[PDB]
């Protein structure tokens, strides 16, 4: 059922090159759009990757790039996903051209919530939430991608809390502190998702490094609101940011939130 024939394929384009090496457009069966990242030797902890692609093949939801199956007969292995063809959301959200509304950008952040409340309803993590892990589609639907991925890197500058790669910029104290990861956590990293949002692309923590990133936030330093962020949209990411992990939101109560926030300002 999880496997894909690769000789479906019909490779288009390059898309760019990540954690796990370079991800393609193509197509399945001559018709088909699809993704295809082509996992680079020594970069996933495979055997690990191919047994739980079985439960996320059973994740489905709307705002979720969708897994369609993997190639694992031969190396490198494939995995193939929903294709979407507006990009990431990092660099969309960075081309001014776009010149978007604050209704569209609070659709961007619901579009999110959407779909790490289904991931919460299924106790599954994401890991690494962040505007470079959303993809947008033709219709400028934002997707949440690589979802759990995190736990099969074997790279130890993106796992490792001193790491260069690691998203020091997403983290909450308990995570910077003593690495402990929790729903909280991706509650801690859809607040600066949402600031990512209304900021367009900005780097979180612009003028620091991560090393001094981590000394502000450990001593109460936040983000601060958005010049396209209202009072009431900023209520909502600065609500994720709780020091005591408990006292963040739920991604159910985030979308609640959201939505009155549509509701009061359209
Ligand atoms: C880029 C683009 C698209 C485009 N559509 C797409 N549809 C589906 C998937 C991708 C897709 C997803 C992810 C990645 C890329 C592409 C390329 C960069 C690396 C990135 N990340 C990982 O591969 C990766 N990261 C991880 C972590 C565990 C570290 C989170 N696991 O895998 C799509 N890209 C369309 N146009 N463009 C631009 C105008 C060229």
């Amino acid at each position: 059922s999880w496997e894909i024939d690769p000789k479906d394929l019909t490779f288009l384009k390059e898309l760019g090159t990540g954690q796990f090496g370079v991800v393609k457009y193509g197509k399945w069966r001559g018709q088909y759009d699809v993704a295809i990242k082509m996992i680079k030797e020594g970069s996933m902890s495979e055997d690990e990757f191919i047994e739980e692609a079985k439960v996320m093949m059973n994740l489905s939801h709307e705002k979720l790039v969708q897994l369609y199956g993997v190639c694992t007969k031969q190396r490198p292995i494939f995995i193939i996903t929903e294709y979407m063809a507006n990009g990431c959301l990092l660099n969309y959200l960075r081309e001014m051209r776009h010149r978007f509304q604050t209704q569209q950008l609070l659709e961007m952040c619901k579009d999110v919530c959407e779909a790490m409340e289904y991931l919460e309803s299924k106790q599954f993590l994401h890991r690494d939430l962040a505007a470079r892990n959303c993809l947008v589609n033709d219709q400028g639907v934002v997707k949440v991608s690589d979802f759990g991925l995190s736990r099969y890197v074997l790279d130890d500058e993106y796992t490792s809390s001193v790491g260069s790669k690691f998203p020091v910029r997403w983290s909450p104290p308990e995570v910077l502190m003593y690495s402990k990861f929790s729903s909280k956590s991706d509650i801690w990293a859809f607040g600066v998702l949402m600031w990512e949002i209304y900021s367009l692309g900005k780097m979180p923590y612009e003028r620091f490094t991560n090393s001094e990133t981590a000394e502000h936030i450990a001593q109460g330093l936040r983000l601060y609101r958005p010049h396209l962020a209202s009072e009431k949209v900023y209520t909502i990411m600065y609500s994720c940011w709780h020091e005591k992990a408990d006292e963040r939101p739920t991604f159910k109560i985030l979308l609640s939130n959201i939505l009155d926030v549509m509701d009061e300002e359209s």
